[PDB]
């Protein structure tokens, strides 16, 4: 048998999956013609990948935590907490990646987080984004059109501004396959493929999460 | 990765051990104050957490936190706690103790899993032999062991947005213990009886945490002599 000691863990794992469920924003949430929407596919129960976008007065990001499981799930919580703390207590995300850096630098769990920061200023149709990871760069424009330029040497352990078209379509991705060949493929598949274009792309062990803006 | 269950247990262990390096070591003593604890998880990870940090040697902080229920969901909340406190440390260029329960309250109040935590805050000053403690829960009051005697300190979470926090100051003779909603682990079946039993058992028991070594159950004991 031995199912008991398992079913209990799965019932415990689910309690953590669902606690992350109410933690992420809903989709597809749109504001002033901007459809913020995402798709996260956890490793069955708990995912270290998290995505959250809120309107300051618009911020957004995609975070991929090292490895997977309970340990990785804990880190995402901190992230969701720190960002909402800055809200209660304008700027550039490069300064926000440093704030998150300090949280992780204390190395409470000794976990480094790779994220894709971004803030769109409805005023002046400008998007300022910072990246601190080796994950697949942002892609925009879908069929009409590519990878956004930016140095992601920064990481959780231890600023590019761009105008925004009317219907341009930007997608942030987790470290999900689906080396150099594989990094050239997804940009093309994204073009070939928004949420329904990414799901077909999706159609594994490590968590799979993607955030699309449009 | 194997047997599905075994994989979960290997995953659960990764979370248990990640909380291991998160808690302070024991029995850590400073200026004749032995800060030490004993946490016993139920399902690998635990909602019960204990952390005590020195503060320039002038003052010493400490607390015991019991999170609602148990499991992974509860384990997440403890993380926040450990984070918020260490944030105040870096950010405080230095009043009350209960002021910290409110800070933690705001973290949890603002769309954070809708989890309420019952804690026993406390800050002692090594020089003035005084301990100021605030409590915000209906968990088992602190028991202090002095000359083979025991008693609960008087004092009255954060889900409500109202602070409603009261802090009691009390001088300290020449051994304080915090207990979780966990009981009858080592009488049973009565509420008031069971609240009167532990103080007595604590007294009967070796005052030291050494004895202790011999829903989540976690206890923190302090000792001086």
């Amino acid at each position: 048998e031995l199912q008991a000691s398992l079913n209990l863990l799965q019932e415990d794992q689910n309690a953590g999956r669902q606690v992350q469920m109410n933690m992420l924003p809903v989709t597809p949430w749109s504001i002033e013609g901007l459809e913020f929407s995402h798709r996260i596919i956890p490793s069955l129960y708990l995912s270290g990948d998290f995505v959250d976008y809120f309107r300051v007065d618009v911020a957004f990001y995609l975070a991929d935590v090292s490895g997977h499981g309970a340990s990785s799930a804990f880190v995402t919580v901190l992230l969701k907490f720190m960002t909402t703390r800055l809200l209660y207590e304008e700027f550039k995300p490069s300064e926000v990646l440093a704030h998150i850096n300090r949280g992780l630098i204390n190395t409470k769990l000794g976990k480094h987080v790779t994220m894709l920061g971004g803030v769109i200023d409805l005023e002046k149709n400008s998007l300022t984004y910072s990246i601190g990871g080796h994950l697949p760069l942002p892609v925009l424009f879908v069929e009409g059109q590519g990878y956004l330029e930016g140095r992601g040497l920064p990481v959780g352990l231890f600023d590019r501004v761009m105008e925004l078209p009317p219907s341009f379509s930007l997608s942030l991705f987790s470290d999900g396959i689906l080396k150099e060949k594989e990094a050239s493929l997804p940009e093309q598949v994204a073009a070939a493929g928004l949420d329904g274009l990414r799901q077909v792309f999706g159609l594994m062990p490590d968590d799979i999460a993607l955030l699309v803006l449009s």
